[PDB]
């Protein structure tokens, strides 16, 4: 009844109970939990509960732009777009006009690679820290170009460059937007960076863009030929970066400064998008929220949900856990003690968690006062960076098992597992996961949980590949998370062997395989 | 109960008790110091207690731009942005369009290098003056560039310049803000000066910037590529500076004028930044305040905090000492007798304090009337220039010990120290601090306090480097601040030794190692 801000949601409703139905506001009482309505909590001191240019009434009543993702309807979640550029095919011709020697390679853009390339894992995890620390944290703007169609052949051989000259470079690209907001007068600047050697800056203008870029699409819309770099001329190169690129290094591509407007609905008619900008509010959004990246094996999200300053009782903003933030940011189906995506079982024991040094130190500090020792029951403070990686394959010996192949001696008939049941061991356990399904010249992590209600009954693992290893593991009365690395190579090799030899007492649960980054092939 | 300004805070509350909670003002009764609420004090003759475009109500209540630092929520702390230019990579090419003979070198920018370059250090500090006098005081507008990748090789050999001609010069720059205020319509002028020969006046324009620069942010936001000078043409140089830059002089780069606006909350919607300027309150803030620079090893701050004219009985403005200004300007945690930043124990005996002639002589004058002989218990004066430099390493035989190398014959089981405990001396005292963790070819100072409850018992010290030195130090009943200079060299040398022989009576405390400025090299 009592109103604070210029939003129709009152002080008693801005916090502690939050529902909008048929363009009026009602409290939350768990009577319409599965009837398409969710509970929120907003700041009661700002109608713009997030850093958004929207009142929390404007953003949660449907009274806003329909191109905005409904994940931004939560008042704590801010509408925030991120545009990057995917790399498709690299063509190298020795002319400045556009004949001559020319090579062409198929390039794949990896977005979340540099964030996760400098990650090195131990065999075991100390304390309740069930995650690892990245060396550096990078957002979803940068892209790393991997050459796939690269047999043993030097790049110099296809161009025949002797002493000082070089060719010219041309590229195939995609212009993706990954955020909870739409984007209109897109003007991105972009650096073509080879380990700091920026070959050129290309700005995408507006003509080769079109005056709309909705979230979740490239400029070449889905299945289409990628846009070449001639529509605004050729990029030069010199013979220092050729053997640099040839041997181990890859070309990188980074969007530097992306400029444009947003749209606001007018009084009478259709939208107007002229007198706005996603430049005057970027820092306002980026300062109040933490930064959370979700990364499946085929797409990614990145969200900014407003958090709390702990050293500020004057700051009266809602406080949520990690899991509450993930549910109200990305959208999650709440099963009993579990969060789900549309299909992926997401948990602190089902995916891979990555934090930079500040976030890792903060959660290491916070885990100690927890009486439960879990990652997700930690309140969010303003301004941390969190990354979530879905593993490539995952089973929990439960409803979810998307494996390429099954094991040997699977005794899942159990109930003292982490999620219900668990897989018993009696003898060996075998998987022969093929060469062609896996991506060449990459790095992969096999992780699992082993529990043993015995004193010193132990297991041995063996990962047989081109870089094979044999390791010894001791489980105990508690559950043990273990991780072991291996490297992929090109597809003309044999299959991939993983063998586990136990002693019939150790129990295995929640086995996952994830990708980390690509090892550079020698060329 | 009496209102004087247009500030809702009354006459009885604009002085002697000052708290904003939930956009109302209450007196200070120290029932609420430890819940994140700081005590302040404002004018009652002017609405804007500082020279900022904010009243004391506007700036201390959250009723202002959220991009402004909360250290500027203190009404005595003025919103004052200082934008400097980081220098990253120096590339020399002999062409005009952008082939030819090129070199590329790694350069590092120091903000406070010229301010602390004229610092001459006494081994024995007279009076309570436990500090030094710099010859010159410079703000955070200038930068000095040191070239790192320097083997023995002249610049002229790599370009082969005989008589009159020369190449052109190209640069990598970043554009940081160091102040308690934001920045929008960035129009800076920056001179590229080589010992008086300004090689260019580079203007950043606005397109290569974007219309925002937050406090504490470069133009390439954190991890990116630095902005280059081809997006606005090449810069020339001539063959009088080629040997000059080669032999002794390094290029400096300083901002002269920066133009641009700030942002105000409108009546209806969002912030507006057209009808503002960071060129009119610059003189209002720079002239009413002292100029206080803080220099960590990894960033720098520069604040202008309003001071008092002591020759003015009608002027009723708040008055603070050095420490009160530091706390209210930077944000500090108060331990028992200690000011803390995030981790650094800051004091008048834990860091280096630097004053130009005006501030240093006024401090020496103020030292006589004080009965405590400490530096921080001096009232601030208008238009004073105070610089604080942290030591690179600092230990006090206490909770704070960040020395990577460790000492010998350390008996910290004592309590007659300056800060609690002290280290007893028996025989030799050794430290082998290696070449890897010290910055090559730069001037460093080993400083400490020696106290001796005996008549003439003394020590000998020895700082062994490429120049080794032995000194004789006599301590007495009081605490003695002593300092010894030394120079680092290239990493192909041996370790750095600091040794001292005592006589079993001398006591040592508060040992620090700081750095003053870089030295030119033979080339
Ligand atoms: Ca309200
Ligand atoms: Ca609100
Ligand atoms: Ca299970
Ligand atoms: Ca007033
Ligand atoms: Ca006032
Ligand atoms: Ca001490």
């Amino acid at each position: 009844d009592l109103d604070t801000d210029n939003d129709n949601i009152p002080d008693s409703y801005e916090r502690n109970g939050y529902t909008i139905k048929d363009l009026i506001a009602v409290k939350w009482e768990d009577s319409f939990a599965e009837q398409g309505y969710k509970k929120y909590v907003s700041n009661y001191l700002e109608s713009n509960t997030a850093g958004d240019p929207y009142t929390d009434y404007e953003k949660a009543s449907g009274s806003f732009d329909k191109a905005i993702k409904t994940e931004a309807r939560d008042p704590l979640v801010a509408a925030y777009p991120i545009v990057g550029v995917g790399m498709e095919k690299l063509i190298i011709s020795t002319n400045e006009h556009a004949q001559g020697k020319t090579v062409s390679r198929a390039t794949t853009n990896s977005k979340t690679e540099s964030n996760t390339a400098g990650v090195s894992v131990n065999v075991g995890y100390q304390n309740g820290f069930t995650a690892n620390v990245t060396t550096n944290y990078s957002h979803t703007t940068d892209n790393s170009t991997a050459v796939q169609d690269s047999n043993g052949e030097s790049w110099n051989t296809g161009l025949s460059i002797n002493k000082g000259e070089s060719a010219y470079i041309n590229a195939n690209v995609r212009y993706y937007n990954t955020g909870t907001a739409p984007m209109y007068k897109v003007t991105p600047t972009t650096n073509l960076v080879l380990d700091g050697d920026t070959l050129s800056t290309i700005k995408a203008q507006e003509n080769q863009i079109g005056n709309n870029l909705s979230p979740g699409d490239t400029y070449p819309k889905k299945g289409l030929s990628p846009l070449a770099l001639n529509t605004s001329r050729l990029i030069p190169i010199n013979y220092d970066q050729l053997k640099k690129l040839d041997a181990g290094k890859q070309i990188k591509l980074e969007t530097t400064q992306v400029s444009g407007n947003f749209g606001t609905k007018n009084s009478s008619g259709q939208i107007v998008t002229e007198g706005n900008s996603w430049s005057d509010y970027i820092s306002q959004i980026d300062s109040i929220s933490a930064s959370i990246i979700l990364d499946t094996e085929n797409e990614s999200y990145e969200r900014r949900v407003t958090a709390k300053n702990l050293q500020d009782p004057e700051d009266k903003t809602p406080e949520l856990t990690i899991g509450e933030a993930i549910e109200k940011a990305f959208g999650a189906t709440k099963k009993d003690g579990l969060l789900y995506f549309n299909d992926i079982p997401i948990d602190e024991s089902c995916v891979e968690l990555i934090f930079d040094d500040n976030t890792a130190n903060k959660i290491k500090d916070s885990l100690k006062t927890l009486s439960d020792k879990k990652i997700y029951n930690v309140k969010l403070e303003r301004g941390m960076n969190i990354l979530i990686k879905t593993p490539t394959y995952f089973t929990n010996f439960d409803d979810y098992n998307n494996y390429p192949s099954t094991w040997s001696n699977v005794n899942t008939t159990n109930q003292d597992g982490l999620q219900g049941s668990a897989n018993k061991l009696n003898g060996e356990t075998k998987i022969k996961i093929p060469m062609s399904e896996l991506k060449p010249y990459k790095r992969y992590v096999f992780s699992g949980y082993s529990k043993d209600p015995l004193t010193s009954n132990s297991i041995i693992v063996k990962i047989k590949a081109k870089e094979e290893k044999t390791d010894y593991l001791v489980p105990e009365q508690g559950y043990t998370k273990f991780s072991y690395e291996f490297e992929t190579t090109e597809k003309d090799s044999s299959n991939i062997e993983i063998t586990l030899i136990g002693s019939g007492t150790t129990y295995l649960d929640n086995l996952s395989i994830t990708e980390l980054n690509s090892t550079p092939e020698i060329l």
